[PDB]
């Protein structure tokens, strides 16, 4: 793009890439989402405008978009970190409870707002979570697979993460839920405090199975609806559910409670991003300031 120098390339998106630019007559450092071309459709433009207008401390603000030249561009606020790289700096000494702790916090605030206004991320995962040297977190790169939707990839041989994905996506329904943003919020969580990824699926069966063996392999008295669903096999083998303190050591019971709620099988029983900021386990939440290496 002519109007913007890039310093770097800072992300390989579900979409497109991402890179850090600066504007020649502003002088202002933005991110800059560039998207692959085929007429490109209207109906996507809509809908960007719809996440255009979305103002929260807590999700970063889109700025621009740009459909000149057979290519869209998106320009964002730019942020010095992403979560998965300050995982990966943390992996030693861990964060720290209380910082774990406002990070879940302000993404379910993000949440709850993005929810009210009937949009969904459908991508959450580490490198989508934006934070800054004050002590923020922002929800980034939101994925919509629908105003636009869903490539198997982003621009040239990279591969996606499954880790995050809720099951009834991998059981293969059609219509996703705020519930979606939840589960994988939940996964977020327990990596944040065990420094290990939850389910680290390395295939759609994987990632579905690792989830059985963990929660257990979910049948009708937990999730109504389940056989029925797309993807379901009668053949999925049945592992009995571990317990649940094996899952997030050292976390204390609050966390605990409100992550198994988190993870409920079933998206209507999974917890509400509203009602989980009501549980008992933020009642202490404060606003610590992280660490930063930039
Ligand atoms: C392994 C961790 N990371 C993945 C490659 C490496 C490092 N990358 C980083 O730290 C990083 C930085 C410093 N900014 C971004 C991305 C965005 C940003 O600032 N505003 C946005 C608005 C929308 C959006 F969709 C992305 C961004 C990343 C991934």
């Amino acid at each position: 793009m002519e109007n913007f120098q890039k310093v770097e390339k800072i992300g390989e998106g579900t979409y497109g890439v991402v890179y850090k630019a600066r504007n020649k007559l502003t002088g202002e450092v933005v991110a800059l989402k560039k998207i692959r071309t085929e007429g490109v459709p209207s109906t996507a433009i809509r809908e960007i405008s719809l996440l255009k207008e979305l103002n929260h401390p807590n999700i970063v603000k889109l700025l621009d978009v740009i459909h000149t030249e057979n290519k869209l561009y998106l320009v964002f606020e730019f942020l010095h970190q992403d979560l998965k790289k300050f995982m990966d700096a943390s992996a030693l000494t861990g964060i720290p409870l209380p910082l774990i702790k406002s990070y879940l916090f302000q993404l379910l605030q993000g949440l709850a707002f993005c929810h009210s206004h009937r949009v969904l991320h459908r991508d959450l995962k580490p490198q989508n979570l934006l934070i800054n040297t004050e002590g923020a977190i922002k929800l980034a790169d939101f994925g919509l697979a629908r105003a636009f939707g869903v490539p198997v990839r982003t621009y040239t041989h990279e591969v996606v993460t499954l880790w995050y994905r809720a099951p009834e996506i991998l059981l293969g329904c059609k219509y996703y839920s705020t519930a979606v943003d939840i589960w994988s919020l939940g996964c977020i969580f327990a990596e944040m405090v065990t420094r290990r990824a939850l389910f680290p699926g390395d295939s759609e069966i994987d990632q579905l199975f690792r989830i059985f063996r963990t929660l257990g392999t979910p049948d009708e008295v937990v999730w109504p609806g389940v056989t029925s669903m797309p993807d379901y096999k009668p053949s999925f083998p049945k592992w009995a559910r571990q317990d649940f303190s094996k899952v997030v050591p050292p976390l204390d019971e609050d966390g605990r409670s409100l992550l198994s709620q988190m993870l409920h099988y079933d998206p209507n029983k999974r917890i509400s991003a509203k009602a989980a900021l009501a549980h008992p386990f933020f009642q202490d939440v404060t606003k610590p300031v992280p660490h930063l290496r930039l």
